[PDB]
């Protein structure tokens, strides 16, 4: 594959540049900057996107899902994929939290998730985020500080999304624009990950540089244990589990039936790329009719957000970590929020790993430029998410069987 | 009704909890903002919604409005609507001034009306507005103060709507793209407004909770008697006074053959929902023919701003001053003329009282969250302002039929 | 003409107003900026427009080069106006700081340029601009100070316009939107000048008014001996040796026989106009086949910037020049890179002299206000770059005869 092979081939030529600049020579404050000025305009590039890319696949993403939620079936998926995201939020939570990758009031930052869901503003929501802060017994200001409100950007993009698939004829003018505005906003992301890379070449050689102690690849390795420790209580303990509890047909045996989907999952990396393996595991292994498949998994493209909570929504807080933040309990669900949100927005992208991280960064209030640490391994971890992705929407066609079998005549 | 029902249903309980907490326990300063916090949550709801709101309303209130004009009967409304505007403006400021409900230079803001209806920037009016200040024989700054610039948003629309509507079939695509964004962004608000009962529960409670003293239940009886003052000049005195300027033929039997009418429009309090009873009691009562009825009535639903004027701009002076404001004479000119335009962006909104105060209180600087003390009483005073909306359109039927008489051959 | 002549006319008033005030009366430094005020909206209504006027024009200017640049010979048309279009930048800055009308670090304002194409949001874009600062073995920080960033919203509406137009059939509705957004953008241009003669009376005649010294009529005896200068070596010197090198066939001739066509641009001074007179002299007189005049003249009614950068790009550093600023090497190619390209966005405007100047004087951070020392000598000057736009296309007619021979079968 190309964009596979070329970030691999970047990630090595980063590292090679790297150590043949610091221990061969010496460059001033200055001449570091300037150095890594073409990994600059990658970040420039990938923030001028996400913009646009989050109004048009949101507000598509939900007037198609419209039509595929037909019946009750349609409804017994939006509750799993719902009920399997918030258990993958609370384990990547306490998992980077008890491990810690990356280290050495609360109520008032849970109220400001439900002031920036309901902005003031559409058009500061693109650049503005509101931040209270407690002062003085006491009383509240706030501030609005900068950076882009993904937060609300997205609950109105879901909100604008449902109306105009239910205007029905009259509000299908607005579904074809801004169903063309996201095929015209996906091919402009092509064109950046033509230069993406040449500038992650200079963004990893610009980290290489500055790095003195080898601690920050012992960091790198807690990290790459707390997110294939995410995907593996996920698929081994707590989806199993889900299944069990509902449908008394031993867990195991339906993996094994899958196991042709789930051995294509780990090559390919794109849950939509492999759908068309999973319908034809599904039904003939597992023997599942084809009414439900057809409900439950184009609706599982756009819901199933159990990976990025254990990848993107660790990834996020490991960055936060490893800027010497304190973060609280607070502000790390700020970010998990923010962070399984914006994969709904970075729906389909081609390198929707680094797209997504992008977001995330922008909208908590990190360094987008410290995501080069996440793309040196990243083509490692998205094989095992979409994995993850892939039988956890396994699971989720033989459990619809169950709680829906009056429905089917 | 629903909607009047509920909030209703929300007032009395709003002041059940209130005198149930301030009376029965002890708040700190904090918790009497956290009691709050539903009421805030409303009114972040509502500020969100005016910018596509006024947008979307005015290009298509306007857009339309063309081929509603055809002739010269259609231009022999636009002068009438416009002639009782201006007296309603002249008598809303009076009497706001006279009897000042809510108490105990004038030439750089009226140049600044002017400098904002021409804005620097159309994104920057979305968010910011222009705000000039003498300063040192003297010089003049600009500042570009915070909060929405409506009036920029309404006169831009207002140029961009005539526009669209005289470019025939290659500005079609312009109409029906925001023909269905006006129809996306009120079934927003209808949306809002079913959260709506639940947060004017908690921002009336939030108000007599903080109310020490009786005196704002008398500054709330002085204004319900300057908005019954300003619609019963308009009713009794001004507009039977324009019609038996022009037309020698009694008044007084003109609004008896609309009696109907009047009655319906104080049960419904919409005009545009007793628009197809207006219509049959102008035609058989008063005999008047269907041609000129069918060309002022639609012209009637967008540019009738008799009632804003002593309604919603006498309302938005009285809760500035209550905040102490001694606003000049100039600005109140700004709020009267601020507030007489946000009624067309709100043009056939459900709650299009509540919505357009918001309008108004975020552009000319004030607190939104004042709106409480006139929803109290704005079931009273809708029902009243749109029996003069009614008979400031039936007078507007029979006096087309005079200036336009060789006109209809 | 009334668009000429009515100019000249309120340039002429604007100077008779002018000493009639000055030299018979006297003003405070408040009246003088209350006499100045019709002209101050006119530069409000001008800064209005440009946002809506760059973003449809680009779009559709980009949508509609595609289908105009098939085959080899639309590409031997883009390089001749690109490598001409950078002959004229290196002659306009050369010339501007030569001569020098108006009289009496460098990377880190190159790495601007580039920082501005692609900026981190497109909202912002719309009215902020990144300017970065060296400070303190140094470090580096930026900003984001106000302004629109015309850069960046032409390079993203050029990326995107060549995406929709690429789309097909799916990109459709895009290109509809944008094409009807364009054509109500230059009808609200045509409203705007309307009141152009009564905006720069007040403009001119509060000029002459401040103005004590006469030597501010010798600065504008040079600039127009900078343009006159610039627009002489490209038709006399530049372009003759361009097609002498590649077309042994007599520059000199080919001028000649496109005689009518040179006399009609200095009587009408719009290339869109003459546009249907120069392929009349082309074919006819010159003997060039209709298939490559076709193909080549559609894109130099776009591409062609050989004239704004002699005119609109020395204007605009006259400009700077007059407001004492030393402005480097660095922030002049920062002018005559935005003025060269500000000038396809204003692509068929009416005033497209008036207009481009506003769109370059408010993004490199000027006075738009000092527009009307250049609106005062356009219409001189405008007709001799339209005479150099029209032998700048008819140069680029008999250049694509000789490097496609073997294509046109
Ligand atoms: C299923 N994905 C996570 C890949 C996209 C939904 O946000
Ligand atoms: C007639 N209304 C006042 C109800 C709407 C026009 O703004
Ligand atoms: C050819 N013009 C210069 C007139 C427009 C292209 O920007």
């Amino acid at each position: 594959n190309w964009v596979l092979l070329s970030t691999v081939a970047a990630v090595v030529l980063g590292i090679t540049t790297g150590v043949l600049v610091r221990e061969h020579s010496n460059l001033s404050t200055l001449e570091k900057f300037y150095f890594a000025f073409p990994g600059e305009i990658l970040m420039r590039m990938l923030k001028l996107i996400i913009l646009p890319l989050i109004i048009s696949s949101m507000i598509t993403g939900v007037a198609a899902l419209d039509s595929n939620v037909s019946g009750k079936i349609g409804l017994r998926a939006v509750v799993y994929y719902f009920c399997t995201t918030l258990i993958a939020v609370i384990l990547g939570i306490v998992l980077v939290v008890s491990i810690k990758p990356g280290v050495t009031s609360t109520v008032d930052a849970m109220l400001d998730l439900i002031r920036n869901m309901f902005p003031e503003n559409l058009v500061q929501a693109c650049f503005q985020q509101y931040k209270t802060k407690r002062e003085e017994e006491y009383k509240i200001v706030g501030m609005y500080s900068d950076g882009i409100n993904v937060l609300g950007l997205i609950v109105f993009c879901l909100v604008f999304g449902l109306v105009i698939g239910k205007m029905g004829e009259k509000g299908q003018i607005l579904v074809d624009f801004f169903n063309a505005l996201s095929d015209a906003t996906m091919k402009i992301v092509q064109i950046i990950m033509c230069y993406m890379p040449l500038g992650i070449l200079f963004l990893i050689a610009g980290k290489i540089i500055e790095v003195e102690d080898w601690e920050i690849f012992r960091k790198l390795g807690l990290y790459m244990a707390t997110v294939l420790t995410g995907l593996a209580i996920h698929s081994i303990v707590i989806l199993p589990l889900i299944y069990f509890i509902v449908v008394r047909k031993n867990p195991f045996r339906f993996a094994m039936g899958m196991a042709q989907a789930l051995l294509t999952a780990l090559m390919i990396s794109s849950s939509s790329a492999t759908l068309p393996v999973t319908f034809r595991c599904a039904e003939e292994n597992n023997q599942v009719d084809k009414r439900i498949t057809r409900f439950v998994l184009p609706v599982g493209a756009t819901i199933n957000m159990d990976g990025t909570a254990l990848y993107e929504a660790v990834a996020a807080v490991f960055i936060a970590q490893l800027n010497d933040l304190d973060l609280g309990i607070g502000q790390i669900i700020t970010i998990s929020i923010t962070a399984t949100s914006a994969s709904i927005g970075a729906a389909g992208v081609p390198q929707a790993g680094l797209v997504t991280m992008v977001i995330v960064l922008s909208a908590v209030g990190l360094p987008a430029e410290d995501v080069t640490l996440i793309i040196a391994v990243d083509w490692l971890l998205d094989r095992f998410r979409t994995m993850v992705n892939v039988l956890g929407d396994a699971f989720g066609t033989g459990i619809v069987e169950k709680l829906s079998k009056k429905e089917l005549e």
